[PDB]
């Protein structure tokens, strides 16, 4: 395999399906990336994450640079070896989660474009995110513009830091992040600056920060077409099933979110008929699986009533089973989206999905 | 298979190795039984418990009768179906863990010999423990005697309750529990009373309650020979690796303990060179597996340094990996004990084990 090759195999409207080939593996797009924190996808062995269908996972830079330390992980052989995941890993740049002392050089809380890129190198990341300033929502246009402009200066710094390190440049990929809050002109300036610099993929940053789905979709409507069509489009931090479907309808190829893992541990199970909270007393004697159609190992073997008991009791197996189901559900969603675009029936799928999910 | 058949295949001194055949499976003896609580072996899927080599697990009566309820579990199909373990289950009688208002009828806190036997029936237990009064340590001889005598009255009540229920009598087995604290004459009276009543197996109760290994071994020395030789001998609540080895040297066939699961979640890992606490800073960059010879999946794939990180971080995968290793270690110990008795070299094994474990 190549360092990086994105190929689009089929299209429907603005939606695309295809593949990213990297040295450590192939990523089917549109892709959902389960999130680790602290070098683990919470409550799952890597082999379980893979069995759900995940092709890539996100590593948590912020946590790891604090514990156990990026240099320690490199000493130990890198994140893949450390945690036992041998397929691609995307790492965020660490600044969204830091967001103490902010300046043009970076932030102390320390992190700069150069140090972020070096930490991701030490971790052995396959997809490296440029270091950016996420812009709070709402933002005035002045503030949005200042932030975006800083982020684009930091994007060039990130590019040059990555390219400076031969090992990294030859084996990893680098994504830039579009800012500009909800303002179309700032989103355009941002897209143009990133395209001039040139990246292997382009994230849409600064969304899912409190604006709500209608506003998120409105900004995606104009923002995603601004990015280079022939590179992947990553919507950071999104999201709920219905958010994913509409974002693919608007040209997004990649997704990450803590929703399935975090809310699973809290009792929320995704189903094709909408989310359920398994702690609810109505499930205490319900012998059906979490979802009626789901192919995961959890739905093949255990009832709602058992998982209800486990979560009510605070048992670790409860978090394990809920998280495996939720991540499997997300992967099954992505598979249905891929197959429906490939068959030219995604718009029908989206409508059918919504009718039933919100029934 | 039969309801219950214990066959001794080989002997060495007082040690025995053999098999218990039951309808749901065969149990290799000497056996270690992982403990659930709340219808789960903490942090493990049943298939993982089986992969470690366990032939039977213990269910936690006390917890289950409170949550989710014994009648609810029966409504749902019984404990085996509920939790997904289709092999034998031993259930304790619930009184050790209760130990509010104690009387000849039983205890309120409610539980009596009859209700304990019925709860174990509702759970669908394969090996049912008689309901007894555990005797605190230390105990005066008067107090020990009174308690033992009550327990033997309750043992007959348990026998008659079990036999009254045809379904239970035909498909499950019933064990009696010897009391008498550390007093040989009371242990003899107890053995004699239980033998007169007749049980499928005999537990040694009332030990591992604070007396220390030397005293535990002294009481086993005279107590186990008092029990019928041709039935299994169960030492309840024992214990550390070294306790297990010496107890098999004294004629014990079955063991249960929370030590491997509970202490695993706390950072303690068993190894052939003695226990280690993985939280210790000395492991932070140690690339070796938890134990150098262990065949478990955890030692094949992850380092001490990773598990150290996980437990320090309070990550659920840490508890999962530590518990799988510890239960696998215990099962490997039992296998070495079985093979060494079968080959007439157990006394050598015991000496070698101790020299290295305490090196
Ligand atoms: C939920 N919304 C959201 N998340 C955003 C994130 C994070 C995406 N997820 C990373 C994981 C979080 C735990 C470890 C890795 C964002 N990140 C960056 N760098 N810039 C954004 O504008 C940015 C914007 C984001 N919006
Ligand atoms: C650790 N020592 C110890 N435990 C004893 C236990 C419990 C054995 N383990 C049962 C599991 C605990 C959680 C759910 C099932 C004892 N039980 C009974 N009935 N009588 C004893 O003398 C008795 C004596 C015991 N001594
Ligand atoms: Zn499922
Ligand atoms: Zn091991």
């Amino acid at each position: 395999r190549p360092r990086f090759s994105f190929s689009i195999a089929a299209r429907e409207g603005k939606a695309r399906t295809g593949t990213i080939e990297m040295k450590r593996g192939v990523i089917r797009t549109p892709a959902f990336m389960p999130v680790g924190t602290a070098a683990t996808v919470k409550a799952l062995k890597p082999e379980t994450v893979r069995a759900t269908g995940a092709d890539i996972i996100l590593g948590n830079t912020y946590h790891l640079m604090l514990r156990p330390g990026a240099e320690r992980i490199a000493k130990l052989g890198g994140l893949h070896s450390f945690m036992g995941w041998d397929r691609p890993i995307l790492t965020d740049s660490g600044g969204y989660q830091v967001m103490t002392k902010q300046s043009e050089e970076g932030v102390t809380f320390m992190l700069s474009p150069e140090r972020s890129i070096e930490i991701q190198h030490l971790l052995g990341s396959d997809i490296v995110m440029a270091f950016d300033e996420c812009t709070p929502y709402p933002a005035t246009p002045s503030r949005a513009a200042s932030s975006m402009e800083r982020s684009m200066r930091w994007a060039k710094r990130s590019r040059d830091a990555f390219d400076s390190r031969k090992e990294q440049a030859e084996n990893a990929a680098l994504f830039g992040i579009q800012q500009g809050s909800v303002f179309e002109n700032l989103r355009q300036q941002s897209a143009d600056a990133l395209a001039e610099i040139g990246f292997d993929g382009y994230a849409v940053g600064g969304l899912a920060v409190g604006e709500g789905q209608d506003e998120m979709f409105r900004v995606l409507d104009f923002s995603v077409p601004m990015l280079p069509d022939d590179k992947p489009h990553y919507l950071m931090g999104v999201g709920k099933p219905d958010d994913i479907v509409g974002a693919v309808e608007r040209g997004i190829d990649m997704f990450d979110c803590v929703l399935p893992t975090r809310s699973g541990r809290n009792g929320q199970a995704f189903t094709w008929d909408g989310p359920i909270n398994i702690r609810n007393a109505r499930f205490s004697e319900d012998l059906k699986p979490l979802d009626s159609e789901c192919h995961c190992a959890v739905c093949q073997k255990w009832s709602r009533a058992y998982i209800h008991h486990l979560i009510r009791a605070g048992e670790i197996l409860g978090a394990m089973l809920m998280t495996e189901h939720n991540i499997a559900f997300y992967q099954q969603l992505m598979q249905k989206i891929r197959d429906s675009i490939s068959e030219g029936r995604f718009s029908q799928f989206a409508q059918d999905f919504r009718a039933r999910y919100f029934a």
